[PDB]
């Protein structure tokens, strides 16, 4: 089962009208951050979400001391509704840092 | 920066209702996605994708020759064991989502 | 092929104050030169600068050339560390579509 | 120091000429292999090659049970004369099913 992965990992996104955290297995592609319910690689391969790269972007994120979060952008309307934004929580600032690069490299 | 391998219409067969519905296919290292529309910046969220890893592709038309199966090695979009048919322009288009399959597939 | 960006850059010398022409290709790593556009036959970069390693400082103002902007190196790689290459586009406009994308890579 | 890699990893490559293995650090992106001399991420930037994967194929692997060989031919001139072949080694038959699954499905 090879996989054009660039990073693969647990997040937590914030839902603003669940007011919770809901976690997620999401692989990152240069083409989507995809989510699935779960880690199964082999097994669970239809995607909860397809997020297009080519149409977001990641504007901020915390500031080292959960200092983990980061928020990704909706340049036109698709999953997020086009001008909206959605926060990711990861493990550490560390973790939240390598996903918030990767991200800003495919989205300039 | 995209990553894709091919683009373009297919139509899909449905195997009860004997009638083909077409769609936009990209097709990826990793998925077959199919969008309603050839506009990527407008139509963003696939209508599906099918993980290719979970599919092989087993018999096409000969020189509409146009035809060619994709098979489900395991439950996803498609359920195990199951197979959907796809009709492209041409044999020559056919041949070129065949042979791209075929080596993603292997 | 994943790229961000492609086309022709003149690339100065600071000792030869002369400009030379290269085909670019900007990926999310690399700054990669080719001296051809021909990506089916031209396969090996004459240089691959690696972004994390850079970042862009300056361009020209727009005339209202003004197709300049200097790469800076903040470690040894290509370019000593400290040191600057100074680029030039076809036009204002073009030159702003590279910077702006190097700008956000090198962040 | 964000990076599109697909996979990196050691790997060896046989020299037809040398008689021998060279080992260097190799990274995977959707559109190079490319080889390093050592695996410092934040240091080692310049790739001693970039082998274009638009004008390579993997064609035949070690059965396993060294039995964790692969073989990249070239379509095209480039680092490696065309139609030429290049003879890789890894550390295990998994590690090399692994590398070999990924450059397939970038080189279809
Ligand atoms: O959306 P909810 O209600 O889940 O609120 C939370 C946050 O979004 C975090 O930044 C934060 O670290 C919190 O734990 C806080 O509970
Ligand atoms: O071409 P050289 O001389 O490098 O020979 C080697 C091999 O090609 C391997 O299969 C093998 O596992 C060996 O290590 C052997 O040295
Ligand atoms: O430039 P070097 O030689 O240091 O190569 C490294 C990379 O650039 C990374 O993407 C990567 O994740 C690696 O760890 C790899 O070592």
């Amino acid at each position: 089962h090879p996989f054009t992965e660039i990073k693969s990992g647990f997040l937590e996104r914030r839902s603003k009208f669940l007011k919770s955290y809901s976690k997620g297995y999401y692989v990152l592609t240069p083409n989507f951050l995809h989510e699935f319910k779960t880690a199964d690689r082999k097994k669970d391969l239809v995607p909860v979400m397809s997020l297009a790269l080519s149409e977001c972007t990641v504007t901020e994120h915390s500031r080292k001391n959960s200092d983990a979060k980061f928020v990704l952008h909706a340049k036109q309307n698709g999953i997020i509704r086009r001008g909206h934004n959605w926060v990711f929580k990861a493990d550490s600032y560390e973790s939240m840092m390598s996903w918030f690069d990767n991200l800003k490299i495919l989205t300039s």
